[PDB]
C-alpha cells in the first residue's frame, strides 16, 4: 500500500489545514501570507509538490479534520502539544518556541500571580494548550471562572481586552507580538508556564514516511535561517520596534490614521498602487502627523523637501493631503524611473531606498553590490552595501560620495514592517 509520502507524491499535492489568522495563514488582494503559510510552502517545494491550503475555525475541527478518512496530509498553526499523548494524532520536531502569557488591560490592576486569575472575566479558544492551562489551575482554585470560544481567532481576544468586554485572556507571546500593534490598552500580566516548542501534527498511525521528512525539513530550515527570517517578520514587531514602539503605533493606528486614510486611499487609486504601503512611508516619516519637521528642513506629513514638494506641484508641504499626493506620486516616479532589471517585490523595496536617499546614492550602492559579486537587483544584498556610503574608506572612491545609508536601511526595513502590519488589519466582530 501507499506510504503518506507517497500519497502526496502521487497526488502532487500537500495539503496542509491551518487556521485563517495573519499568523499562520491570510489572504489579501496582494495574495497570501503567513508564519505557517510561508514554511509550508517551502515544505511542499522541498517535496515537489503543490501546496494546497485548507482552513479549520477552531482546533477542535482542525484536528478532526486531520484524523478523517480523506484529511489533510498535516496541520501547520502554531500547534501547542498536548500534555498527553493521543493516538489520533502524532507532532514534529518543534520549529519555535513560545511563552504564554496572561493579557491585561492597561487602566486596570494588573495580576500577578495565577492565585489572581480567580474573580475575572477570562476568554480563551476552546480546545487550546490554553485553556487546559486554565483547567489545570481550576482544580487548585475552584473559584477560577473563564470562557471558551470555538468561534473566534487570537486577535478577537485581544480585542476583547482592549475595549473592556473581558478582564484578561491567554495567549502566546509570538501572538501577543503580532497583534501588541493593534490594541494600544493590551498588555503582559505575566508569563504563565515554561515555554514550549510548536510543531506541526500529523494523523495518528505507525507511517513515518511523511513525518521523517517533515522532520528533516524543519532542521534544514532552522539551519538556513528560515525559521528566524519568517519568525522575525510576523512576530518580531516588538524586537524591532519596541515594546512601548508597538502599543504607540496601536493608539495611532487608532486616533491619527483614520484623519487620513481616504486620502492614502484616493492617492492609490489615481497611482494604481497599494494606499497602505503609502501609509506606511506616512507613518516613518511623521508618525501621521502633517505637521511634523525633521532637523533638516524637511517637513509634514510624507517629509517632502522643498525641492520635492515644488517637483511634485506641492504648494503646501502642511496640508496632509497635498503631502501625501506628493509623496505618493514622488514614490511611484521613482519606481518607475529604477532600471528595468530591478523586478518587483524588489523593485518596490530599492523605491523606498530611492525615496529617502535619492537614485544617485543607490546606483552607487548597487555598484558596489556588483563590484562585491553581489545582486544588484537583489534588494537583500544592496541592503548590505547601503551603510558602506556613510564610511569614509568606501564613500571617498564612489561617485557620489558620502550618504547616510544606515537610516536608509532602517527606513526601508520599518516602512515593510508597518506596511505588513497594515495589510494585516482585520475586522471586529
Ligand atoms: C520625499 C523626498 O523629498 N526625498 C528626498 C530625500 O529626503 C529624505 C531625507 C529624510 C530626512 O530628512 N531624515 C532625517 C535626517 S535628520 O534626523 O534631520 O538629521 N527624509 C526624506 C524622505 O525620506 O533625500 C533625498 C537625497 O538627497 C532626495 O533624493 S535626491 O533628490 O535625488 O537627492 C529625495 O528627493
Ligand atoms: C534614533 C531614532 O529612532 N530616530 C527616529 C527618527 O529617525 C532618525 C532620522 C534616526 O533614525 O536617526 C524618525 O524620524 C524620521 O526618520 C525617517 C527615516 O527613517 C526620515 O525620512 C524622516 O524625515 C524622519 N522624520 C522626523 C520627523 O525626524 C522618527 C519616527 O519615524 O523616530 C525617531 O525616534
Ligand atoms: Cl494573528
Ligand atoms: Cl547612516
Ligand atoms: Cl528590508
Ligand atoms: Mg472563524
Ligand atoms: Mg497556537
Ligand atoms: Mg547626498
Amino acid at each position: 500500500a501507499p506510504t503518506a509520502l507517497e500519497r502526496v507524491q502521487k497526488e502532487g499535492v500537500l495539503r496542509v489545514i491551518t487556521r485563517n489568522s495573519p499568523a499562520t495563514y491570510f489572504q489579501d488582494r496582494n495574495g497570501e501570507t503567513g508564519f505557517e503559510y510561508e514554511l509550508a510552502k517551502r515544505f511542499a517545494e522541498r517535496l515537489g509538490v503543490e501546496l494546497k491550503i485548507e482552513t479549520a475555525d477552531n482546533l477542535d475541527d482542525l484536528y478532526a479534520q486531520l484524523s478523517r478518512e480523506g484529511g489533510p496530509a498535516l496541520a501547520a498553526a502554531g500547534l501547542t502539544p498536548g500534555r498527553e499523548d493521543d493516538a489520533s494524532v502524532r507532532y514534529s520536531h518543534t520549529y519555535l518556541d513560545v511563552t504564554p502569557q496572561i493579557i491585561y488591560r492597561n487602566g486596570q490592576q494588573r495580576p500577578t500571580r495565577p492565585e489572581d486569575l480567580v474573580g475575572k472575566r477570562i476568554m480563551v479558544l476552546k480546545g487550546s494548550s490554553h485553556a487546559e492551562q486554565l483547567a489545570e489551575l481550576k482544580k487548585q482554585y475552584p473559584e477560577l471562572k473563564y470562557e471558551e470560544s470555538d468561534a473566534v481567532e487570537v486577535v478577537d481576544l485581544l480585542r476583547m481586552v482592549d475595549v473592556g468586554d473581558i478582564d484578561l485572556t491567554l495567549v502566546d507571546s509570538n501572538e501577543l507580538a503580532m497583534n501588541q500593534v493593534y490594541f494600544p490598552n493590551v498588555r503582559v500580566a505575566f508569563d504563565f508556564g515554561e515555554a514550549r516548542g510548536l510543531a506541526w501534527a500529523l494523523p495518528g498511525g505507525d507511517d513515518d514516511s511523511l513525518m521523517n521528512e517533515v522532520n528533516a525539513f524543519l532542521d534544514q530550515a532552522k539551519k538556513e535561517g528560515l525559521l528566524q527570517r519568517l519568525k522575525d517578520r510576523y512576530y518580531g514587531h516588538v524586537d524591532v520596534l519596541g515594546y512601548v514602539g508597538a502599543y504607540t503605533f496601536a493608539q495611532h493606528l487608532q486616533q491619527r490614521l483614520p484623519r487620513y486614510e481616504s486620502h492614502f486611499k484616493q492617492s492609490g487609486k489615481q497611482l494604481d498602487t497599494d494606499w497602505r504601503l503609502l501609509a506606511a512611508i506616512g507613518y516613518q516619516e511623521s508618525l501621521w502627523q502633517p505637521g511634523a519637521t525633521s532637523k533638516t528642513g524637511v517637513r509634514g506629513l510624507m517629509m517632502l523637501t522643498n525641492r520635492t514638494a515644488q517637483a511634485m506641484g506641492v504648494s503646501n508641504r502642511l496640508d496632509p493631503k497635498q503631502s501625501i499626493q506628493g509623496g505618493s506620486k514622488y514614490f511611484v516616479q521613482i519606481r518607475s524611473e529604477l532600471p528595468e532589471s530591478i523586478k518587483e517585490p524588489d523593485r518596490s523595496w530599492f523605491a523606498l531606498a530611492a525615496y529617502n536617499i535619492g537614485g544617485a546614492h543607490l546606483e552607487d550602492a548597487r555598484k558596489m553590490a556588483e563590484k562585491e559579486g553581489l545582486n544588484p537587483n537583489k534588494w537583500l544584498d544592496v541592503k548590505k552595501m547601503l551603510p558602506r556610503l556613510a564610511q569614509k574608506q568606501w564613500y571617498a572612491k564612489t561617485r557620489y560620495g558620502y550618504a547616510r545609508g544606515g537610516e536608509t536601511v532602517h527606513f526601508v526595513q520599518n516602512v515593510r514592517r508597518y506596511y505588513d502590519i497594515l495589510t494585516w488589519v482585520t475586522q471586529p466582530q
